[PDB]
């Protein structure tokens, strides 16, 4: 916590992270690339079900290393089942993984294709009884992926680029509140599964992800808004926040299995 030093530029970066998170090089480590023509077609996966109509969001804020939409969890509401889940999930959080230039910027890769984002919907498994406990289980979390290309605006994203220019630097946050995530979703919900970690330290295996085939778009001037955020504090040397991901990890003995 206090004395995390990690990042994401030369000297701290990825490939810097086993030194201080050792479980960086573990056997379920996220992300991974998605080979289209091995992940088999799994019948038994049954339709993925998110219920975000009474999601409430609190507050946005810039963590040093991107920015998080918060939602009130005290109360069940806005739940992830189904698909490959046992048990009801809830959200806590969203936020984004992207690039410096519209080329590279997602944490999953598909038959190695990069897209220019990934946004991240964070839930906890709600046996567990909190996010904190939730997170030292290997069935914890569900974090439900999203790949973002450059094209066509996506007007349910605009309300979170406009408020960006309040959280410019690492510490500061702003209310958020009404903010709705079905905004953010595409039209379909096939999606990828596979057993897999957080993407930052410290790289917990406690995720089940489930990877949306589906990308949506989101114009070149949304996209351009997040390149404009701090991975500094303010009044400290200006370090852009962009390429805040974590590169593929061997899949080791995993299977990817797709609900379609
Ligand atoms: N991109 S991703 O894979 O979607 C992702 C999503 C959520 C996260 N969230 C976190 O990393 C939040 N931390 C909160 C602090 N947690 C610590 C901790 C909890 C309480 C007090 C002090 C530290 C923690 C470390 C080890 C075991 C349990 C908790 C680890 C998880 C990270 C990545
Ligand atoms: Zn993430």
């Amino acid at each position: 916590g206090m004395s995390h030093h990690w990042g994401y530029g030369k000297h701290n970066g990825p490939e810097h992270w086993h030194k201080d998170f050792p479980i960086a090089k573990g056997e379920r480590q996220s992300p991974v690339d998605i080979d289209t023509h091995t992940a088999k077609y799994d019948p038994s996966l049954k339709p993925l079900s998110v219920s975000y109509d009474q999601a409430t969001s609190l507050r946005i804020l810039n963590n040093g290393h991107a920015f998080n939409v918060e939602f009130d969890d005290s109360q069940d509401k806005a739940v992830l089942k189904g698909g490959p889940l046992d048990g009801t999930y809830r959200l806590i959080q969203f936020h984004f993984h992207w690039g410096s230039l519209d080329g590279q910027g997602s944490e999953h890769t598909v038959d190695k294709k990069k897209y220019a984002a990934e946004l991240h919907l964070v839930h906890w498994n709600t046996k567990y009884g909190d996010f904190g406990k939730a997170v030292q289980q290997p069935d914890g979390l569900a974090v439900l992926g999203i790949f973002l290309k450059v094209g066509s605006a996506k007007p349910g994203l605009q309300k979170v680029v406009d408020v960006l220019d309040s959280i410019k630097t690492k510490g500061k946050s702003a209310d958020f509140t009404n903010f709705d995530p079905r905004g953010l979703l595409p039209e379909s919900l096939d999606y990828w599964t596979y057993p897999g970690s957080l993407t930052t330290p410290p790289l917990l295996e406690c995720v089940t992800w489930i990877v949306l085939k589906e990308p949506i778009s989101v114009s070149s001037e949304q996209v351009l808004k997040f390149r404009k955020l701090n991975f500094n504090g303010e009044g400290e040397p200006e370090e852009l926040m962009v390429d805040n991901w974590r590169p593929a990890q061997p899949l080791k003995n995993r299977q990817i299995k797709a609900s379609f």
